[PDB]
């Protein structure tokens, strides 16, 4: 038992919701919420821009250490950093970006970061400014990740279309 609540049960392990990642992890505090980061961990917008605003920036400022230690990061990767005032942990995960032309079959290497971890708060990965479809990334995500993950959908009009097109 979790204190996630009003979520959708797609399958044995993947729930969606209606909702913002930010105000769901500030009322939830999960162990891992996941960014939709890019390689260099430029927090600007969409989801990123979001959470990062949510933490004061403390979050751009403990990424811009990681890069200048680490290099960036690869599409299809991940790392572990804070969750600052938002979750224990923030996962960054990069899924492809179609607006700069990245291979979509990254998207399925993405989401197999979520299994290091039992549960998430998660978005779709590549979806937004992204430019991928999320009816897709909605599918990759049911059909990679094993562990438990509990989907935010920001739109609501998006949120109602993924529930009534999911098989
Ligand atoms: O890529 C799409 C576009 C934005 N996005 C989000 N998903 C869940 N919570 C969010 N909060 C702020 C943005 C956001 C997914």
């Amino acid at each position: 038992v979790n204190s996630f609540s009003g979520y959708l049960k797609l399958t044995d392990n993947v729930y969606i919701k209606n909702a913002d990642i930010v105000e769901e992890a500030k009322k939830v505090k999960p162990t891992v919420v996941v960014n939709a980061a890019n390689v260099y961990l430029k927090h600007g917008g969409g989801v990123a821009g979001a959470l990062n605003k949510a933490t004061n920036n403390a979050m751009q400022v403990e990424s811009d250490d990681y890069i200048a230690t680490n290099g960036p990061l690869k599409v299809g990767g991940s790392c572990v950093l804070s969750g600052h005032n938002l979750a224990k942990h923030c996962l960054h995960v990069v899924g492809p970006n179609v607006n700069k032309g990245e291979d979509i079959q990254l998207l399925k290497s993405a989401y197999e970061n979520f299994n290091q971890h039992e549960v998430l708060l998660a978005p779709l990965l590549s979806a937004g400014i992204f430019g991928a479809d999320p009816i897709h990334s909605l599918r990759v995500c049911v059909d990679t990740v094993r562990t438990n993950v509990y989907l935010a959908v920001f739109d609501k009009n998006l949120y109602d279309k993924l529930v009534s097109s999911f098989l």
